[PDB]
């Protein structure tokens, strides 16, 4: 015979757990000390409580339990067997129906984007020429987020840094063809460039601002709307020139949805 710290140890419960379930009537030890007081139960009992207890691990309340005990469907594997089908039809309904509801949402948050699109609204600005130093890439590349995070922990390294709160995106079109960007700082000129890394001149020009309010990756999208009909529906043109977007304390990280980018789109 199994005493209660028994019985409790190779199930890891608490012994009142146990003489909570004589209380009820639910798991009755075969018989009380007659000499301690205490509780003892048969090896027979184990597979019982083991069923006890996994359906407890299935949230399935305690009373229950005791109705399926007193009923004798606890004891009566079909029954049980019957009871737990239908509780297992009911989790996957209440999947199936939440995932409806995540289809509604993610279908719901598309929309989102078009009305903050549609308050995407331009102002104007001209700004003259100023230096940039930080880390170029040359190439039309399909890893801009990559040449931060490459850019990173190297930006201590850069000094003179004229406004060490704002950064830049900077995206320079060539004659190739291929596109030319940069992440820096704008730094005064005579400052030494740091090893590996360059130092890029933005040249004065008229600019479209657009303010992205959202994610780094959805700056594409706002790009794309940009170009797609905003400067027109503005009468605005954009001009062959360099673009960036601008990072300051607005920016929160590129997932965070909470940061917002101004992307400079210069115009004629
Ligand atoms: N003080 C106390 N302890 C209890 C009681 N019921 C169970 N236990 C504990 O459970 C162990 C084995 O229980 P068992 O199956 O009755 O197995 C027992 C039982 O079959 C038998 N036995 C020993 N003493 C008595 C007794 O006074 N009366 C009876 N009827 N049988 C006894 O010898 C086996 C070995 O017993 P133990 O080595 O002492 O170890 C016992 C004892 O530590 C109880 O009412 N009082
Ligand atoms: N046919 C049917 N009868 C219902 C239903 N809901 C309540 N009742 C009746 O109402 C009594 C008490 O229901 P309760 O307050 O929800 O209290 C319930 C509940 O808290 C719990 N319980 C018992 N069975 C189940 C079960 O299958 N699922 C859940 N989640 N809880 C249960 O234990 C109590 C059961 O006490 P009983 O003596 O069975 O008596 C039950 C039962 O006869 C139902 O959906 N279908």
């Amino acid at each position: 015979m199994l005493t209660i710290g028994q019985l409790a140890r190779i199930f890891e419960i608490s012994t009142k757990t146990l003489r909570h379930y004589d209380a009820i009537g639910l798991f009755v030890p075969a018989r009380t000390g007659s000499d301690n007081g205490y509780r003892y139960y048969q090896p027979e009992q184990i597979e019982q409580l083991s069923r006890i207890l996994a359906l407890r691990r299935l949230d399935v309340p305690l009373e229950a339990i005791d109705r399926l005990k007193r009923d004798g469907a606890l004891d009566d594997p079909q029954r049980l067997r019957h009871f737990l089908q239908r509780h297992q039809h009911t989790l996957r309904e209440e999947i199936s129906a939440r995932q409806r509801l995540l289809a509604e949402l993610d279908r719901t948050l598309a929309t989102l984007a078009h009305w903050r699109i549609r308050n995407m609204h331009a102002r104007i600005v001209e700004r003259p020429a100023f230096s940039v130093v930080g880390m170029e890439y040359f190439g039309s590349a399909p890893t801009i987020g990559q040449l931060w995070e490459r850019f990173i922990p190297r930006e201590h390294e850069i000094a003179g840094k004229h406004d060490p709160e704002v950064s830049y995106g900077i995206c320079a079109q060539q004659p190739n063809g291929e596109f030319h960007y940069v992440a820096g700082f704008e730094v005064q000129e005579g400052w030494p460039v740091p090893e590996g890394m360059v130092r890029f001149q933005v040249p004065a020009q008229k600019y479209a601002v657009f303010t992205h309010k959202g994610t780094a990756p959805q700056i594409a999208e706002s790009f794309q709307a940009i170009y797609s009909h905003l400067l027109a529906e503005r009468g605005l043109e954009p001009k062959a020139g360099v673009d960036f977007e601008y990072y300051d304390q607005r920016f929160r990280g590129p997932l965070d949805p909470n940061s917002q980018v101004d992307l400079y789109i210069p115009i004629y």
